[PDB]
């Protein structure tokens, strides 16, 4: 799934995902989220299965982003973890923690959590 | 932080999480999961707040591993999201999120959350 | 919202969730799902914010289902956190967390998480 | 575990949850959140296992607070899912999501995760 999960991916928010997946299971590229305390692109790296199961299961994958760039600096990270599924309208279907810097005495707040679905269409 | 995070770093299970933490964000490294379908080292990457705030807040950061390497493919992922708190017991507080591979019926089922405390000491 | 939560929903997956919200903010009724070690009815309970904001904000809400009846055992609990929102296509959309009882040495594999939306057509 | 679960129990952050398990699957009670958005009691309700395994599994249980009561209305809820583990040193181990209500455009940024753990003793 190199090339199925390869390039330009939208979410329902109206958020853009590039990504490039490298042979070895890497995942490489940049995230511009449409909302939040986000401007222009930010850093993503992180991994998927690279030889999946082969009974139509979906392709697991996650990946991070820390919300600095030269624009701006929210302090805080995502992950997203989920599954690749191919075919005519492929998509990537995800949960994802989103954790921002806290003193100890607020971390019980520290961590929000949701889903995102990316298609390759807006 | 950079000097902070980059090191050994161990949890609850007894698992191992051994990362770089570079000067622009990035994070690399390997994880030796204690429990489930899982041996030896496995490939991560993540990412970092390499400008935290200066208030005593935590750093946050999260990274990934796909449980395949030459051992064993679990086709799964897990993503970690928390934050590194520095100091005389330097900890990474983490939630996590563990997706594995499944059909489009059993996609309902395919996300196990947790959470995980790291330190530098086992 | 007492008038607008009470009722029958059914989420993505096609089960039925019963609830009559009461005055006072609390949540009963019954649940049967479509997927998992699960057959007929449930019971449930939960609570609801009965004076929510008038900004046009969603009214918070949450309910548990223990997976036990008559018919099967599964060992296991749901608990669903969400918000209704009103209007022409009312919908509660959630997040939920399923635990099943476990041994101490399987704890960190004890708990899925999802999301479920429901609305009052099928 | 009726008799295990009914009584106070105490979590890491100084909150305080007082529960009654009925012999049916009910649980009934208060919760007195020590952070947060919130002051005094409030009404809780949920559901336990009453048939757990007996090969030394925990019990799955869960209930739900709505931060209403006749002080304060945070427009919130929070649902706790875990089991309880009996024994010399009995805890419920917990993770929760809170959900807060929201515009439809900040529902991204509605729930909170998060993990507590309770035992008999402060
Ligand atoms: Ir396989
Ligand atoms: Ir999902
Ligand atoms: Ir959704
Ligand atoms: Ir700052
Ligand atoms: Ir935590
Ligand atoms: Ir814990
Ligand atoms: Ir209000
Ligand atoms: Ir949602
Ligand atoms: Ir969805
Ligand atoms: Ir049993
Ligand atoms: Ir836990
Ligand atoms: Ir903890």
């Amino acid at each position: 799934d190199e090339a199925g999960i390869t390039g330009t991916w939208y979410n329902q928010l109206g958020s853009t995902f590039i990504v490039t997946a490298g042979a070895d299971g890497a995942l490489t590229g940049t995230y511009e989220s449409a909302v939040g305390n986000a401007e222009s692109r930010y850093v993503l790296t992180g991994r998927y299965d690279s030889a999946p199961a082969t009974d139509g299961s979906g392709t697991a994958l996650g990946w991070t982003v820390a919300w600095k760039n030269n624009y701006r600096n929210a302090h805080s990270a995502t992950t997203w973890s989920g599954q690749y599924v191919g075919g005519a309208e492929a998509r990537i279907n995800t949960q994802w923690l989103l954790t921002y810097g806290t003193t100890e005495a607020n971390a019980w707040e520290s961590t929000l959590v949701g889903h995102d679905t990316f298609t390759k269409v807006k």
